[PDB]
């Protein structure tokens, strides 16, 4: 089984320069017996990379090149199965695309190798074009940042339920954005916990209820100018008649506004049915409260929603920033969302972030508003501690 | 009920510079009497202007607002039901933008305006008012991608079998170069896909829709294939439930005289996400084959670029839900331009399809799509090549 395999890297730029030459011919060596061929292309700061071979022999050969401390920051752009070898008799070759005139090189790759619709061709078109696009700034590396760190813990009796709250944070300004209420069991268990307790009919309905006691746990903070996130399933939105009616008499009773509040709806349960949804859409618009698709770019229906209707913010799953650090895929993806967005008015945050890694490339592709345990842990009953990214 | 409408057009550069003096004391005189706010910002080239009142009030407004002569590529980019007036003060303030630093539109603005209890960057109005000023010639239509700079310049039935195709060029408009066909499966009759599949019994139509395909396949071997792809619509379960349908499709084409990677599978967006686990061995057969992959009808329905995280298609078609009326809309031009760039990020091919009118044709190049399909350059012809128009100057 013939496979594919593409990534670009960078230079140590204050190091001394790499004898590539020498790195060439000892890979061109080493490759063609082990059944793996392919180019190198530099740039001076970037190298770009094709490997064709069995997937096992492409595997073992990306682990080395990945722990090779002669270029940092190795990104992944396609791994696929092939039907021929674009560079049959090629072990490794490089192009130093600085030697070349325009169109040049494409030209001599066309040359050796062995015509605008393969997936492979339009990269090395992508990178000699624009390959300085998603290189990470020097001011953005990981090495160049360090996070640095009191919450008050507190259980509340006579309460069907409790909730944890996460901070949204914007780093750049060193500044809390919003909360997130996070519905946890009277016992501080999670919200299958709480749920699996109610019973199945209720679901909906204890959904709204609880919501109550967010708004409180948000008015007693007092919270200030800060937003409240909150998480509804549409089914709950529907449970009532006048079900936003009373979120507003609710808050309002906590002492929050409505503009203050925000409703969380997850990207599967809203392209169920556009017709409901959008009579309680246009309640909430009229109320005030703002509108977030929770764990965009999860379920499938992504970019095509925002036709029918324009949330006032995004929150763009964790699966899109898992190891994003190393994903051409999903840099590009998210950096098309912070893009679309930008042009929308729509607010953009990235969640589960975890790693520095992480916030750094998601900076980097444009993102300000960030919610994670790097940042912020849920915190019952209270507002957590925040750790903030610090340069070096 | 209070509604928010916010748009940005493009003066005529060829014309006089407007009066704006005369066009803010007219406004926000008749504004008055009508309970409209709101605010109009000014780049020199650009117009964007908020506009706060009824639903009403707001649609007879914009009806002669679009039909201005002072401005042109009106572009609508936010209308939704408001809780509050942002802007409160009597009628139109205008603000010029060329009349400030990095930083002071912005602190004017906030002058006569507030965004509730929150930070100001938090309101949807604030953040598209600070994208104008921060780049509003972003979606700024080009000069030599103004409609008005261009304009636009046989083979028979086979009744006898059970199924014809008909053709339609993918083209690429700037090399005048047609970039594939497309078959469109017609009945005996010449009628529709729909009229087709409605006459092959339900058990049977899986099968029927792979096994049609000789016929296509057969048509483009007789025609000129002159190093041109062929592309064929697909359902997944026409792929899935056949016992190796990749294999067959090998065997069909390649003793029609094509080669793997002359064709192209075209399966539909909304068909594929939920399937797609189960449709994965079919995909995986087709690579290693050397056949070609498309997202047919991209953007229609309920899918998106989420699907692009999974697998990665060698093309995608964007839906003419998404080409409709392009012109006029700044979701579509936003969305399309994102998935233009998204895709040039992956390698992967981006046709725009059901392209009707020079407008849209201007508005979609600008924003990066260079292969075009569409009544405009080439309708479905039955059995052959059609005649396929092109856009030149004046
Ligand atoms: N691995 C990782 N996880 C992180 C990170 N940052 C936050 N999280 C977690 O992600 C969840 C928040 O996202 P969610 O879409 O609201 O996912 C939530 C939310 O959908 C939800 N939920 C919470 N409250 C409610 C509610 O009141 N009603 C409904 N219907 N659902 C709720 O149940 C889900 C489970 O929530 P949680 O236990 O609160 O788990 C939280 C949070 O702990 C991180 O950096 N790494
Ligand atoms: N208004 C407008 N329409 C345009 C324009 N350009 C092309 N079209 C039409 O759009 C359809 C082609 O799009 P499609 O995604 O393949 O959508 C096609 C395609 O999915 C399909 N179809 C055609 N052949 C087959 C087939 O053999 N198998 C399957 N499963 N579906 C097929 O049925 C759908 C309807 O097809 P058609 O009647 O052939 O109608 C064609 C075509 O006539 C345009 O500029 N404006
Ligand atoms: C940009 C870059 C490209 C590389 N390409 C190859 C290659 O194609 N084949 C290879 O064997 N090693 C390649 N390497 C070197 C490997 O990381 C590793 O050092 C080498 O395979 C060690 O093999 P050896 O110990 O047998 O000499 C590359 C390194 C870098 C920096
Ligand atoms: C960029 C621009 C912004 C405009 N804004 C307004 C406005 O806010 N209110 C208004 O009444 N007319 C506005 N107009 C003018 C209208 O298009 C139209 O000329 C106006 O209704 C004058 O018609 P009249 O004969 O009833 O006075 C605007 C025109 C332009 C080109
Ligand atoms: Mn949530
Ligand atoms: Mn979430
Ligand atoms: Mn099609
Ligand atoms: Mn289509």
């Amino acid at each position: 089984m013939l496979t594919t395999l593409i990534y670009r890297s960078q230079v140590h730029p204050d190091r001394p320069p790499v004898d590539l030459d020498a790195l060439v011919h000892r890979a061109s060596s080493k490759n063609l017996p082990l059944g793996i061929t392919g180019i190198l292309l530099f740039n001076g700061l970037q190298f770009f990379q094709v490997l064709e071979g069995t997937e096992e022999a492409l595997e073992s050969l990306f682990s080395e090149i990945q722990s090779d401390p002669r270029h940092r920051d190795v990104v992944e752009l396609m791994r696929d199965y092939s039907a021929y070898r674009r560079f049959h008799g090629t072990g490794m070759r490089i192009l130093d695309l600085r030697l070349f005139e325009t169109d040049g090189a494409l030209e001599e790759i066309l040359r050796f190798s062995t015509p605008v619709n393969d997936r492979m061709f339009r990269l090395l078109s992508a990178f000699i074009a624009d390959g300085g696009r998603y290189c990470l700034p020097e001011p953005l590396q990981p090495s160049r940042w360090m996070m640095m760190p009191t919450a008050a813990p507190q259980h509340l009796p006579g309460q069907p339920c409790q909730f944890a709250l996460q901070a949204i944070v914007e780093p750049a300004k060193k500044r809390v954005s919003s909360f997130e209420a996070l519905i946890r069991s009277p016992t501080g268990g999670s919200p299958v916990e709480m749920f699996a307790a109610i019973a199945a009919e209720d679901r909906y309905r204890f959904d709204l209820e609880s919501k109550a006691y967010a708004f409180a746990l948000a008015g007693q903070l007092p919270l200030g100018k800060h937003q409240l996130a909150i998480n509804l399933l549409p089914g709950s939105l529907y449970h009532h008649p006048d079900a936003v009616g009373w979120l507003m008499d609710s808050l309002l009773a906590a002492g929050l506004r409505p503009d203050q509040v925000l409703i969380e709806v997850t990207e599967t349960e809203v392209i169920t049915c556009f017709d409901q949804f959008r009579k309680v859409l246009k309640a909430l618009r009229v109320a005030g409260m703002k509108l977030a698709i929770d764990d965009f770019g999860a379920g499938y229906s992504g970019l095509s929603l925002l036709t029918r209707f324009q949330p006032d913010k995004i929150k763009v799953d964790a699966e899109l920033v898992r190891d994003i650090h190393i994903s051409g895929t999903k840099q590009a993806i998210v950096a098309s969302v912070v893009r679309c967005c930008e042009d929308l008015g729509i607010t953009v945050v990235a969640e589960g972030v975890e790693t520095l890694e992480e916030w750094c490339w998601l900076q980097s592709v444009g993102i300000r508003l960030f919610q994670g345990f790097l940042f912020s842990r849920p915190c019952l009953n209270g507002i957590g501690e925040i750790c903030w990214p610090v340069a070096r």
